[PDB]
This record gives C-alpha cells, structure tokens and sequence, in this order.
C-alpha cells in the first residue's frame, strides 16, 4: 500500500525527522560547532572535549556545557597506538528515560550515542561517508564519524592529537555543506621548464621568476576544502597533485597569461610573418594508485571509458610578449583520483616550442595564473554512467 | 493578528511540516528512490511498481516492500490509449485510521494518496509544476506527479512504458534538486559551413573534420538534466536546439578554438600586414513556437523587451592557424524557449570571412569546443521583470 | 553527557524545530510572501500591512487574512521622525493560550511577536544579520527584522514609506537564499578615457560611443540582489562602485573585447612588426570608508594581509582592430567593502598605450562588456583567516 509520512493521521517518528534533517544537511554529517579537544582537562587516563553540536545522518548530537570538563573519554588501556576518536550512533542500544514530563524531571541516558576509540579498519567499516543507517541495500545499525587522530605513547603520558577537519563543518561551506569550492588560489607566476609535458603546481609553491637569470620556489596563498580534496600525501606529487575525496561533477576555472612566449621571428625567408608555436593547457585525472583518499580508504571506481585528459586551452603563440587565456569546464572526478594541470608544447625552440632559451624573467613563464575547483553536481544513481565518463 | 507557527505554545500541524520539507526540497517534487515499473508482476489487468519514496509538495509518500508485487494498479477498462501513470494527493478524501497506539495496532488507509491513469489534459490541470496545494492565489486540493507514459494496446495485452525522468530525482541533482547543471558536453570538433549564420550542434552530433577533404557526422558525449532541458522534439532542430523546461537565470560557459582561421595574407599592397576577419559566437533564445515543453505544456511568456541574441565572443582572426576563446554569461530563459548557439561571420573568403575555401581538416573549423549550461537563479516574483529581460 | 535531539526517547521542542527551519533557510531571515504596506487602510493614527509569511531565525511568523485590514500598527505619538517598521521576536514575553484542543477553541496570543517602530541604532543592536537568539557566545532574547523605512510628517498626516528589499525573499534567490547572483548586467560599450587608471562603470550607465566624434552616457540593463550588494550611496562613486552587504567568497566573471585597440604600426624601422601595448583589467576592493553598508552598519574588518587589487586580464594588444577577453576568479569580500573594476594602460599613445587619440566610435573602447558577481562561499569560523585574505 501507499503510506503517508507527513499526513493528518500520520505519526511523525524519530527516524522520519532525522531523514528530514539529513536532507536539509545535503546528506553530509559533521560537527556544526565546538567538539574540539580540551588539553587542559586531558590526563593520561582521560581525554577531554569541549561542548558542541553535531549531526550524524540526521541525528542531532550535543555535548552539554556545565560549571568544564564538558565531557571525558576513558583512555585507560590505550598505549603505543594511533587510534581514531569517534562519535558513534548504535541503534542496537536502548536509550533509558527517567523521571516525568509533568514534574520537571525527564532525563534520558542516550546509550545509542558513544565517544570511543576505533582503529582505522573498524572506523572504515562503519564510516558515515561509506555506510548508512538509512541505506536502501545495506542498512546499518551502527555508524561513526571520526573527530581526531589520537596517538597514545607509553603508560603515564598525555597523547598527541590531529583534528579530522573533513568531519567539521567549520566555515566556507555553511548553506551548501556537500558542495561549494574544493580548491582555489591567488594569482602566481611560474617558470615553464624546457620539457614537452609538465604539471603546473597548484598546491601553494611556484617556481617564481625573480631575476633575468633565476627563478625560486615561492609560496602563494591557496585554500583547500578537506571534505572535497587534499594535497597528495606522496612527496614526489605533493606540489602538483590533488587527491579528490568526494565523487562528483566538478567545475575547473583557469586564467593567466603566457609571458615571454616564443615565436618564429618575421624574416625575409618566411615573407615577414610570425611563426606561431602550439601549446595547450590540459586538466587531468589519474586513478592508477589506490588508497590516496583520507584513512587510505578504497577509491571509487570510475565507469568504463572515463576521460583522463581534457584540453582547456589549445592555441598558437601570436607574436606578442604576453597573451592571456581563460577556460571553464565541468569534469567528472572520483574519490581517490589524482587531479592536476599540465602545460604541453614542442621541444625545438627554433621550430615548434612555445618556450624560449631564457631563464628567470627572460624565460617563457606563466604569469598571473590562478584557478578555482568547485563541486557542482553528484554522481549518484544513473548519473554515474550518463555523466561520469567525461 | 500575528500568529506563531514554530513557537512554545504552537501546535505543529501536518500542513506545517510538509511546507518545511517542501522548502528543504527547493520546492521540487519527485521520486527520491525506487517506484520504477515491475514488468515481471505486470499483466493485462494489472500494472506493478517497485517499492520507493517520493515527496509531493512536502508530503512524503512511500510504497512499502513485502514478501513483491510491492503495489498493483488496476488497468481494466484501459485499451488503445496512451495514458500517464500518476501519483496523486487528493486532500478532499479522508484518511481512515484503525487500531490503537497503546496496543501495537495503529494503521491508516491513506485515501488522500492514489496511483492512477490520467490523460495529458487532466494531468496538466493538476500538475505540481504548474499548480500547488500551498498556492497563495489559486490553492488546490488535488495535485499529481507523472511517473510513466503508459501505452495500452488491445484487450488482453501488457502495455508499453516510458519513464518520466524529469519527475525522478535519480542523481546529479541531490542537494540542489531545483538547480545545478542543465546540459554539458565533452570537447568536440565541428566544421564551419560556408554561410553567414549557422548553429553550433550542442545535442551530441558534430560534423567532425576527418580528412583533408571530408567531415563526417560523429557522436560526442553529452548530458542533459530532463527537469531543466531537453533535445528539441522536431527533427529539423534536434541537432542544435534545446528546449528549456524551467524558468530561471542560467549560466552559459563556452570554450574552444577556431582552427584554420582565415585572414588576408600580408602582402606588399597592404604594407605586409594581417587582415583580420570578424566573427562572433552568440547564444540565442526563441519562443515563437509554443508547446515545445514536456507534455506539450503551455510556454511561460517572457517579459516585454526580453533579449533574443547575445554576443559571447566578438573579435577578428589574428593571423594564427589556431586562436582560443572563452566566455561566461548569465542569461534569462523561460519554460518552452528554444536555446541554441550560433557562429556568425562574413561570406566573402577574400575580404571579410573568418572561414577559408577548404574542406575537412583543411577547412576552418571549431576545435576542442565544449559548453556547460547551468540554472543559477529563479524568476519568481519581482525578478521576472527586473532580471527576466536579459 | 551526550544528549540526543532527534532520538526515539527525545522530546522535540520549539527551539529545536526553529533551529532546523533556520538551517533549511541557509541561516537567512526574511519575508517569504506578502507583508507589504496597505496604503488604502493607512491613516494618520494607523499603519496597515497585507497578510503574509516570514521566517525569523527559524521561527515562522504569519499575518492572517480576514473579511482587510489584515493587521494595524499604532502610529500615535510618531511625528517628524524617520523610523524603521520592524517585526520582532521577544522571548522574554509569554504567549497566552486559551480554550482547548478537544473542543475546537484553542487560540494563542503571541506576545513574543511584535510589529513596532524602532530608530536605526535600536534596530542595529537587535538586527538578525548581526545578532542571534541561537548565538553561541552572545545569545539574545530579542531579535528584529526591518521591513520598511517609515517617514512620519506633522501630526494629522499619512507617512512616506520605502521597502527594505534586503529583508524580503521576493525572487531570484528561492532555493539558495543566502547565495546566488549578487550583480549582473547585459552587454554594453564604454569609451576608454585617456588616463592611466579608470574604473569600468558597472552600475547601469556607460559612456557609449555613438558617432565618430562622440560618446554619450547611456543606460544598460543591470540587476542587483539587495541582500548581497548595493550601488554606492555617494554620488562621486555611484556609477562605478558596489557596496558589499554580506561577507563571503565571491565569483567574478568578466568578458568583452577591446575595440580600436592601439599598437605600434609595422614600419621598416621596427622590422615590419606590430608593437603591442600592455593593458590590464583588474577587480578591486577598498574598505577605507566605514558605514557604507545598509543602515550605515559597522563594516566587517578583513583579516591581516587581505588583497586589494587582482589582475583578471593582463596582456598586450595584438595588432587587430578588436581582441576578445574573458576571466573568472573567486575573491574574498567583506560587509562594507567597496567593489569595482579598473582598466589600466600606459599614457603615451605613440609608445606604451592600448588607447589611441580618437573619440567616440574612432576611439579605443570596451565593446560587448558584461559581468556577473555571485556569492559562492562563506567566511564563517576558520575560513575567515584561511580563505579571507584573497
Ligand atoms: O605516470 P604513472 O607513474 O603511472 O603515475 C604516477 O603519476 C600520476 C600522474 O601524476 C599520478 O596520478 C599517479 O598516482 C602516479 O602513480
Ligand atoms: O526562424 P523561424 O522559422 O521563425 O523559427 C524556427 O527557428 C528557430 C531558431 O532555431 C526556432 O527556435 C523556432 O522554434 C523555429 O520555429
Ligand atoms: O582613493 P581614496 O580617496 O582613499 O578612496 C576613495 O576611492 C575608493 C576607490 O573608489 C573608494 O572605495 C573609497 O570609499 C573612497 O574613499
């Protein structure tokens, strides 16, 4: 039969209002405020956390403030291990009410809510990003959200901690928590190496032309949304590659200019004409390496025939010192993918190359380069096949 | 007087929580999961559908699973007709409760919910996209959502079916169901015909340059959100025109390059200078033809003075073989409109034309062309006049 | 302890469901429909308003319709003043219920809701945009939303009124009320003045080239979202500057072309080569002037090291009559900031200038120029420091 959920004779249940709040949360779970570590009230037997509010699959969880310590987690038995401090909902447990709504004595012991320590494989098997209490095919009764990486030393010491920022809805994403900006940067200048194919460094360090003979590695302002992407964990790829943490249709915006761009000089032999040189800027995705995602989680496999390289700007140098470019594209990206930008041109400086033989400010370089990477759509259901290949 | 809805002494009603869920749904109705046809349990007297969940103007509807068939719809009396299988809310009916919340016997017969067959004019008169239970000026008591086109044959046969995907929130749009991407494509190459004005084919087939003498019609990956737009239903316009299904402020992104671009050769007569040739890429809207929208529904009339053509890229060829371009614009579009892209240049190849006299890969063509069309704003209330004209 | 809000044994409270509706509203408050002035039922002792619905920090407020006047506000004692007509929630008051749910006589006198007149300093001290009932650090018990600027004359006269459109969710923003388009325009042509640095007029009037000798100030279609931005209130800056009303990460899109662009003519002395001329289009922010925001409200101070100028397009003229450009950037903007676009080039027309010595259609000008400014992210919490500087 046809069942009404919100109708005149319907009884609105807890599962119902959680499903509504989850929808309003864009199916994202996370700490809405507070719930950060309290080192002052942290010992070698107890871990303390400040008061706050979180939403886990539509269920509102609160750590209440009083008098501090707002809450205490038992660390006895935990030594010489790296654990995950998790907030867990266990629907197998029973919430115990006491007193009465008539007197002013109603209270509940929420045994369905736990603050605990889990190892990485245990958390992954009950992580909200991968499993759901509300799931259609595999509904679960126990779900968790990791708050902190906790590294316990020898018995009698206080532990080391690292916030799992992907699980905190801190700021930048309020209103559209599952979408918005993934990565963005300020304008930067980067020297073009004398090679056919090279990546453009999008992670905060550029090889900035500083003099007529040299370029030097210089920081530039960059921002990343930890829920959507992260800097590659391997030092070889760290300057260039992003690891995508969330499946979706993303929008990539690029702009800048190619300064000291090479071209064949107009001479009597070529009928006093500029010999333009081909170059292209491409965006790329690579999924050959598994476990790049947070917690070394399993990558999401892309559909058959998925793109790997896409031309954002393809043209010839026009005989000017500096020539501007701009591009905007929507692309499919998968959890675990590597995402990066490449600069492609010929290697013969006297024939097909967009780059010259100069170094530093005398050499061909990218000037005023910037980008924005944003999540603009999901790949749930049919979209995975229809929209996921490009 | 001033009435509080959510206040301490207020009674939260069914209409109230439906209005809240509708707001959380971005005022969009549709199947959230399941509710697809079950051909195995479909006969010549009954139509079967799988279990699922839908939200119709804030009212949650569920088809419950048990033992299949999850639900059965009586098809007796339906023959040699094309009908719409609809999910209807009728607030004139009375939901009948039985048993008690005290025992574990409470049940409701939701007579306010129906699975029925309607003809196209009947559905349109009570379609959720055009009429509302919550409406300010014309509030309705009966509202429907079409799920399937059902074509019944002769008495004793099983019918033919077609899913109304615009009414299924399948994927790509979760989180922002009323907005997001309307249409997008992968990079493609398209030969420029030797005419003054031509449309660029945005519906999946391009006239791809394949040799030095020929171009051939080749498919390219394209995606459309059925709720926002569709391929033109008339074969003459099918390669080029989109039909907009939903009013709004849309964002159009284009990029690519013009390859083998024509120009006046630098000669002694012109002081050894490149004679650039003007061309422009425009986006366009046309509402002359009514009933192009889904179900042949009535178009939404645009305000007085509305734009029809807008220049996205206007410039001269620069003497290079290939020159890249990019553009991003926000435009107003109305339900029933035709939306398309045009390439405009002169017809005299020796004087004003951006195109040459070559064919295939030797002829002027668009290379690496792609676009994204996205809904970024609505045209409700005052916005219709203020923002709707451009 | 860990408290559950939405769990099986939990009691869902009024504050709870208001917090849920506020989240669903993207933390924006405003009139959802109606609540506009009723001049017909307005006297010299009373102000009338039409029926409608508003949401103030998750609390639903309704003015009920019956027989008009839908509601009356006492204006006795108000003379020779400019007041703000405000809708206030005061949680210190007590809502008085009467009758019973058993009979059909339940009614509430919502003393927690008021329609009143406040002076600008009083409203600012209890304005929903700046203070919250739900606030973590400074929770308030009284909060208001301004609906109209009301200017009372001499005793015995009807007042003058001005709608506070920023507090009305009229249209264009339904679905994403706190985000979406801030400002947009149709394509326009603007003459480039013979100076090093000039602003491009983004507020609806351009100096349009009309003849071979003259340009004239001509209107062009422009739209602004009052909640996000406004035209500068000072006449000196009115054609060029926007005042940002809301903190955030914004996206700026620009496109157009530079027509009649200057360049050094190819002559025997320069080896028959085009001497390109540098120019740049920049977007800018300035916060030196306080109180530019609505109600002369205090500006939001940007973090240390914040950007002020950013290059969107930087390149040389290429020897063509017309050369197109496009740019897309994400930038940080603060409540009270001035936002504007500048055109920068050299002043020596025979050496470094992108502009020539012509006027009107014979002079260098921007052609088909348009832009979109959109709010794409917030600057709450950590984002203020991490993302706010660029
Ligand atoms: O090209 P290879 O060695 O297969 O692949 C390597 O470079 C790619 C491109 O940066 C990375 O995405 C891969 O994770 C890495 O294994
Ligand atoms: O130019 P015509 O014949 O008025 O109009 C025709 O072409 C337009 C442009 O493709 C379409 O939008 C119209 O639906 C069609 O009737
Ligand atoms: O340059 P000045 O005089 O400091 O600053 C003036 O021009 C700026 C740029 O238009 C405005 O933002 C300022 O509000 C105004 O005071």
């Amino acid at each position: 039969v046809l069942k009404g959920i919100n109708f005149d004779r319907s009884i609105v249940t807890p599962e119902n209002e959680a499903s509504i709040l989850d929808l309003a949360m864009q199916n994202r779970s996370g700490v809405l405020d507070g719930m950060t570590i309290d080192i002052l009230n942290t010992t070698s037997n107890q871990l303390a956390l400040f008061h706050g509010t979180a939403v886990l699959q539509g269920y509102g969880i609160e750590i209440t403030r009083a008098a501090a310590p707002d809450v205490l987690v038992d660390t006895t038995g935990q030594s010489n291990e790296t654990m995950l401090l998790c907030l867990t909902i266990d629907l197998n447990q029973v919430n115990v009410p006491s007193g009465t709504v008539g007197t002013n004595t109603y209270a509940v012991d929420y045994k369905q809510i736990r603050l605990e320590f889990l190892d990485v494989p245990t958390l992954l098997k009950q992580y909200w990003r991968d499993h759901s209490l509300h799931d259609l095919i595999d509904p679960r009764r126990v779900i968790s959200m990791p708050l902190y990486w906790i590294t316990f030393g020898q018995t009698g010491t206080t532990p080391l901690y690292e916030q799992i920022k992907s699980n905190y809805i801190d700021g930048g994403n309020s209103g559209n928590p599952a979408y918005g900006i993934a990565a963005r940067c300020e304008n930067f200048n980067h020297f073009i190496n004398k090679v056919a194919v090279q990546s453009i460094p999008i992670n905060g360090v550029a090889n900035r032309p500083v003099s007529s003979t040299a370029s030097q590695l210089t920081n530039y302002k960059v921002w990343r949304n930890p829920y959507l992407c992260s800097q590659d964990p391997r030092d070889k790829f760290a300057p260039d590659n992003l690891v995508i943490e969330e499946d979706g249709i993303y929008r990539i915006d690029i702009s800048g200019s190619i300064n000291i761009a090479n071209y064949t000089f107009p001479a009597s032999g070529n009928s006093w004409r500029v010999g333009g040189r081909y170059f292209q800027i491409v965006c790329a995705r690579n999924s050959s390496a598994n476990n790049l995602a947070e917690f070394g989680a399993e990558q999401h496999l892309p559909p058959s025939g998925v793109w790997t390289r896409r031309v954002l700007v393809g043209e010839y140098t026009a005989g000017m010192t500096e020539q501007a470019f701009s591009s905007v594209a929507t692309i499919s990206l998968f959890k675990g993918d590597n995402f990066f930008l490449q600069f492609e041109t010929g290697t013969n400086t006297s024939r097909d190359s967009a780059y010259n033989n100069g170094y530093g400010t005398s050499g061909t370089h990218l000037r005023n380069f910037s980008y924005t990477l944003e999540r603009v759509g999901d790949l749930n259901g049919t979209a995975y096949y229809d929209n996921g290949t490009f």
